[PDB]
RNA sequence: AGUAG
């Protein structure tokens, strides 16, 4: 049942009107939005704005501090080890000892030293032993740590702890900017100096590792990455909360470089910092000579005394992996110029790559991130005919230089960028290389931007700085309302009202004869398409019970109730579907739930979005009637836009490209030939067709506009339903969007009550609540929700403009082809030129001009600007405004094809993922982490990386993941010590290699290798019968004991198919709301008694009030209910793998006992019939986008696996009606049940009358059902076999492989 | 002092 609404009628817009006033606009001289590159042009703005900076702000004379740590190697690194330190730390102290201090920060390392040579035995002993034999002492109460009091310091040091607790550079000058170039080619040059079998091993040992791997193997760039390695896994050691009270003091090398550990504030905090200091032998490597604290003279050599540093939990986790991440970026590097030239890069090429990978990959600074930020928009800018470069290049001024690697970083991109002005070959970036390809070069500062860590801005400035836009674009929206009423910006100027002002076409106003033309010119399009439209619409779901969606029942977060103290509290959105059902006596539609929720004012909060940009983003979070209005809004848009051939983003991935291709094919063949225009009698003029591809991006798309546009435009839109209802039910779901409650978050309000004073910069953002807490915004949407229905809304207003155009110059056959997806968008104009000198062109026009046309001023000369400009105005005339800033103009496809737009399917950068894999796992376990790096670097192999680059990613990432879990050779949990087996034979989830060929993990899934010795296992003792395969059968029975406790198929991650061991790092200790609300016995019976609902969602309020409970109380969502932190996590992992008891047996003892475990249960094994039939039952040039369907499922059962199987365990009649509903093809669940049994017969003597069957396939055909998209060289078949004939022959970098 | 601004 839908509700009655009002609804909106027709105004009568006629387009006559509009070419009208176009005609009268398009007769006079209008300003083009973007200018003209040259290399003059660039050059002139670098130098004006030089000079500017001089005044914007006050110089400075001393560069600051962009290297974190400071080492210096003389000689090849051996990775340290606890039997190292206990002689290098002695050396590097005595040595210490000898020298003379003269600063605060000397005299602190001479008296930490002084102390750790006093040092006792016993005090050595329990400071350099396990924890496990750890014995507390009055001198050092913590293993790796040593208590130094208040008297042995010396008062030079007490004032430098008691110390402890805008200006820039002259860029424009010349003698400072060589100063800092020479200074950072000079540590360059010292990083780049040399220190004293399936096929694709063939063709990695060959190629790969001959040009990149054995290269840089002997560079001080390979070696001080191992030794800020060591660095910082001291630091993370040094950073608990038991140890981070006490010094410590460690060395590293053969007692050349010392790491005095300072006492600092535990990092399992969101505030805190490690502190430190580094003293090492002057050499080549990491030395800034001007920011070291102190040289110390020694007779032979000189030590370089930092300074006390200061390093958070994000750079303290960035600078862990400085290594791995250098080396995936020059991989990448080494990747793209074997495309780019056909041949390796030279010797010397590489090195340098590496050197400037790593210097960048060790200084995560936020001052930098923005610049190559800044540098990824300014480079297609000024490679492109006309672009808006003069005001990217000014925003790149708008930060201070201070340190010698921006000044550096920069004269490097104004050279860059002025010698790329010019020969409008691509110069390159980092070495002395020239390119031929647009692509290497963009993927060059690509890389280069993602070396960075995502979030360096600091916490509440950019919190701060996220809530003033939304403000101030409110306040602006209030400033139009004072002027002209509210009834002219909520529902827009008529034309004639435009005419008689034409200042009214401004962002936040939008026109009424404008909007309605739109839905009528889509209305062309939407009205062959009747039936399918209507089809579509219907096809959503309105009557499916809301909460009994997979999103409505989300971990994502949603706002809460207004509380006490005013502010909007946060949650997630299972506890809100919890609380409504829980005071709800039913569980109704979407439609049902909104008018429910009608009079309820939408609200909303900002959460930050941790990002790497420059000015943050900011997530919105909105309650639940706001979210059922957007859900009713998307619906409704969604099913419409995805019946539009021009409106991306409502493709499936694999479409946007095979659409855009088709696109400019589609340009390219109308440019192929040449139009004539009709003279007085019979002379024809022959024009030449041409193309002018323009990029475009709008300024404050959703932050800046007013949602009351798409109320004219969906009461115009053809849905082709036989009646209003549901149009007017969207209506008035848009109507209930216009206001909404901002709330400041809990922190920017806790911290302004503590300012003392409040500057005019936010006293007008704190006008703008009258409570404190909540303010009205109008007109904005709230970026991020209505975006299929902004895109189509832009696509009909491109299409008013083809008409008004065409309706313009009917004399003209142009030809525009426009592409949007959100803001993003393509306009492919094309124009004609004279093919002669002109003059008749021109004449023609003339007479034209003088017959009366006048709007043929605009016409004479470049054609395809007075074509831009009209089509600017009309979209303004819909409150859209292209940039005049990421916009791009140009002849060429390049700079787009390059970029294509900001979605999911534009690649991602290869990079990003790969970069990614390092970082940011899941913390469940070896085996869960293990499985979820392997994965994210095959999908990196899928977009586009190349077997030999994503080949070396799985192994840095295994060699990661295996240290952090100690799951390494002679450390807290290698398999091979405790366990007879050796290390490749142990199954992965006990500790295992588990290093495969990218083929493998590519072509088939990860933990395969699982089932590979679980085959080879089962084989061997059928056939052989030796005792030595029979152990691992032992390990795969204690696998299976360990996992029967788990129920549900409760997993987050890869399946195992052999279980997994159990682990747990955190639990939020705080119980959730509305988490005990039935006994935990009454959720184990419920359990039992309703099997169905462990697939297949409750339908039914008291039904699903229970299912949502247990959800709530399961040991696998609670954890990812509370995993705010990443870092957290990460940095966790590596204290909680030692003798932390993070993983149960049924008794929570440490991973080292499960190795003794299952070595006893191993050798205390024997083969029974049970143990058998089960193993047997567990072995039962031109890119283009694909899909790889692994094994997909079979065609005859037709119904979701689920579905049939819990119509199998379906006996009450709430259960068979969840079934029914949920079931996609009802009537058939029988069909799918019979086909199953006849099948189990088959492959299994297990029969599934009896459960416990059903329960072993669904992971299976879970990892079956998925389909990712690839992306291929363009030769690739669509089917799963030519993809990976294709990643076969790839292998090679530089030579084929048919 | 450092991170940040
Ligand atoms: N993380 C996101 N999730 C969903 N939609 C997003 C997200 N980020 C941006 N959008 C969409 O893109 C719009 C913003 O586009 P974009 O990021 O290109 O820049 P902008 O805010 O329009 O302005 P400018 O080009 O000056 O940066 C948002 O209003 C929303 O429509
Ligand atoms: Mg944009
Ligand atoms: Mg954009």
């Amino acid at each position: 049942y839908i509700p009655d609404y009002k609804g909106m009628e027709p105004i009568g817009a006629n387009i006559e009107d509009l070419v009208d006033y176009s005609k009268d606009w398009l007769s006079r001289a209008r300003n083009f939005s973007f200018f003209e590159v040259k290399g003059t042009a660039v050059f002139e703005c670098f130098n004006s704005n030089e000079a500017n900076h001089c005044q914007r702000y006050p110089m400075s004379r001393k560069p600051r501090n962009f290297l974190l740590i400071q080492c210096s190697l003389i000689t090849s690194y051996k990775p340290a080890t606890t039997l190292s330190d206990q002689i290098d730390s002695r050396r590097a102290c005595s040595y210490i000892l000898n020298l003379i201090p003269d600063t605060p920060a000397s005299y602190l390392i001479h008296d930490m030293a002084y102390r750790y040579i006093n040092l006792t035995r016993e005090d050595m002993i329990n400071y350099y032993a396990p924890r496990i034999q750890f014995k507390q002492t009055q001198n050092v109460r913590e293993p790796g740590t040593f208590k130094l009091t208040s008297s042995m310091l010396r008062a030079e040091s007490k004032a430098m702890l008691d110390l402890l607790n805008i200006e820039s550079l002259n860029i424009a000058s010349h003698i400072v900017q060589s100063e800092s170039v020479s200074l950072i080619t000079k540590i360059l040059s010292d990083l780049e100096l040399n220190i004293t079998d399936t096929v694709l091993d063939k063709f990695f040992q060959n190629e790969t590792q001959k040009y990149l791997i054995d290269v840089l193997k002997k560079t001080t760039a390979w070696h001080i990455g191992h030794l800020i390695r060591d660095i910082t896994e001291s630091l993370i050691a040094h950073s608990g909360l038991k140890r981070s009270k006490y010094w410590s003091l460690h060395s590293y090398n053969n007692g050349n470089v010392i790491l005095f550990i300072l006492p600092s504030k535990s990092l399992e905090v969101a505030g805190s910092f490690i502190r430190f200091i580094t003293v090492f032998r002057i050499g080549p490597g990491l030395v800034d000579k001007d920011n070291l604290d102190t040289i110390l003279i020694d007779g032979d050599s000189q030590w370089g005394v930092s300074k006390v540093m200061s390093i958070d939990l994000n750079r303290l986790l960035a600078l862990n992996i400085a290594f791995e991440k250098a080396l995936i970026a020059t991989a990448t590097w080494f990747q793209y110029y074997t495309e780019d030239q056909g041949q390796f890069p030279l010797q010397y090429a590489i090195r340098s790559v590496f050197a400037n990978h790593f210097l960048l990959a060790i200084c995560q600074k936020m001052k930098l991130c923005a610049i190559f930020d800044n540098l990824r928009y300014l480079i297609p800018a000024v490679t492109s005919l006309y672009s808006g470069f003069p005001s990217l290049i000014e925003k790149l001024f708008e930060r201070p230089f201070k340190s010698s690697l921006e000044v550096y970083i920069y004269y490097n991109i104004k050279s860059l960028l002025v010698a790329l002005a010019q020969n409008n070959v691509y110069p390159s970036f980092m070495s002395r290389i020239v390119y031929k390809h647009y692509r290497s070069l963009i993927s060059e500062v690509t890389t280069c931007f993602f070396l960075f860590e995502k979030g360096l801005h600091g916490n509440m400035n950019e919190e701060a700085k996220i809530h003033l836009e939304t403000v101030e674009w409110a306040l602006k929206f209030r400033e139009k309302e004072e002027k002209y009423g509210e009834s002219l910006v909520e529902n827009g100027y008529m034309m004639w009202e435009l005419r008689a002002n034409a200042e009214l076409a401004e962002q936040q106003l939008y026109c009424q004869d404008a909007i309605e033309l739109a839905a009528i010119e889509l209305n062309k399009v939407l009205a062959t398409k009747s039936s399918v439209v209507a089809n579509s619409i219907l096809s959503k779901n309105w009557e499916e019970p809301y909460f009994s969606q997979t999103r409505n029942i989300s971990l994502k977060g949603m706002s809460g109730q207004v509380q006490e103290d005013g502010h909007l509290s946060s949650s997630v959105t299972i506890i809100e579907a919890i609380r409504y059902l829980s005071n709800s006596r039913h569980n109704p539609s979407l439609l049902k739930l909104y008018e429910e929720t009608r009079e309820q004012k939408a609200m909303a909060r900002i959460v930050r979005k941790y990002q790497r940009t420059e000015a943050d983003r900011g997530f919105f979070i909105t309650t639940l009637p706001t979210r059922c209005r957007l859900e009713i809004i998307e619906d409704y848009y969604d099913a419409i836009a995805k019946n539009i051939s021009e409106e991306y983003i409502s493709y499936g991935g694999e479409k946007k490209i095979l659409a855009i291709q088709g696109a400019l094919e589609k340009a390219l063949r109308w440019a192929s030939g040449e139009s004539f225009i009709e003279l007085s009698n019979h002379k024809f003029i022959r024009m030449k067709r041409k193309l002018m591809y323009v990029s475009a991006d709008a300024t404050k798309w959703s932050p800046g506009d007013n949602s009351a546009k798409f109320r004219r435009f969906t009461s115009m839109l053809h849905n082709g339903l036989p009646n209003n209802k549901l149009k007017n039910c969207v209506i008035d779901a848009l109507k209930q969007v216009y206001k909404t409650d901002f709330f400041m978050s809990r922190k920017l309000r806790n911290y302004i009550d503590s300012m003392e004073s409040l500057d005019p910069h936010i006293k007008q953002f704190l006008d703008f609540f009258p409570d404190g807490h909540h303010g009205e915004v109008k007109g904005n949407w709230l970026q991020g929700n209505l975006n299929k229905c902004s895109s189509l809304f832009g696509v009909a207003m491109s299409l008013l403009f083809k008409q008004v155009w065409t309706n313009l110059f009917p004399e003209l056959d142009c030809f525009f082809e426009f592409a949007h997806h959100s803001d993003d968008a393509l306009f492919i104009y094309g124009y004609l030129e004279p093919v002669d000198d002109g003059t008749d062109w021109f004449l023609f026009v003339s007479q034209q001009i003088q017959a009366g046309h006048l709007h043929w001023f605009s016409v004479n000369t470049e054609m395809w600007k007075s074509m831009f400009n009209l089509h600017e105005h009309i979209l303004l005339l819909g409150s859209i405004k292209i940039s005049p800033k990421k916009t791009t103009v140009s002849p060429t496809n390049a700079e787009f094809l390059s970029t294509f737009f900001e979605g999911c399917a534009v690649s991602i950068p290869f990079v990003k993922i790969l970069l990614g894999s390092l970082s940011d796992l899941p913390g469940l376990g070896y085996f869960d982490d293990l499985a979820a790096a392997q994965s994210r670097c095959v999908k990196a192999l899928d977009l586009g990386a190349s077997p030999q680059v994503a080949q070396l990613a799985v192994a840095l990432c295994t060699s990661k993941v295996e240290r952090l879990y100690g799951t390494a050779p002679g450390m807290v949990n290698h398999p091979a010590a405790y366990l007879q087996v050796k290390h490749t034979d142990t199954p992965i989830p006990l500790g295992g290699n588990g290093a495969m060929s990218i083929m493998e993990l590519a072509t088939a899934g990860i933990g395969m290798s699982d089932k590979n010795l679980l085959k080879r296992a089962l084989l061997g003792y059928s056939h052989k019968r030796q005792k030595s395969m029979l152990y691992i059968l032992g390990l795969f029975k204690f696998l299976m004991k360990l996992s029967d406790e788990t129920f549900q198929h409760e997993r987050l991650g890869q399946f195992s198919f052999i279980g997994k061991v159990q682990w747990k790092i955190f639990t939020p200790k705080s119980e959730f709301e509305f988490a005990d609300m039935y006994t935990s016995k009454f959720l184990e019976l419920w359990s039992s008694q309703h099997v169905t609902y462990d697939y297949i969602i409750p339908k039914g309020r008291d039904n699903l009030l229970i299912y949502l409970v247990r959800k709530l109380n399961d040991p696998s969502i609670v954890t990812a209910m509370t995993m705010q932190s990443p870092l957290q996590l990460r940095f966790r992992m590596q204290a909680k793998q030692h003798m932390k008891v993070c993983r149960l047996d049924g008794e929570w003892v440490t991973f080292r006992e499960v190795l003794a475990a299952a070595n006893s249960f191993a050798e205390n094994y024997s083969a029974t019939s049970q143990d058998m039939d089960l193993f047997q039952t567990l072995t039962s040039r031109a890119k283009v986008a694909r899909t790889f369907t692994v094994r997909e499922k079979d065609q005859i059962i037709q119904n979701s696996i689920p579905a049939v199987i819990g119509y199998k365990f379906a006996v009450t009649v709430e259960e068979m009606s969840d079934v029914l509903d949920t079931a996609k093809f009802p009537d058939s669940l029988s069909v799918d049940l019979k086909t199953m049994k006849d099948g189990v017969y088959r492959e299994l003597g297990l029969d599934i009358s009896l459960p416990d069957v059903m329960k072993r396939i669904a992971p299976m055909l879970y990892k079956s059902s998925k389909s990712r998209v690839v992306i291929v060289q363009g030769n690739v078949e669509g089917t799963a076999e030519a993809i990976c004939r294709y990643w076969l022959k790839s292998m090679s970098l530089v030579k084929t492989i048919r």
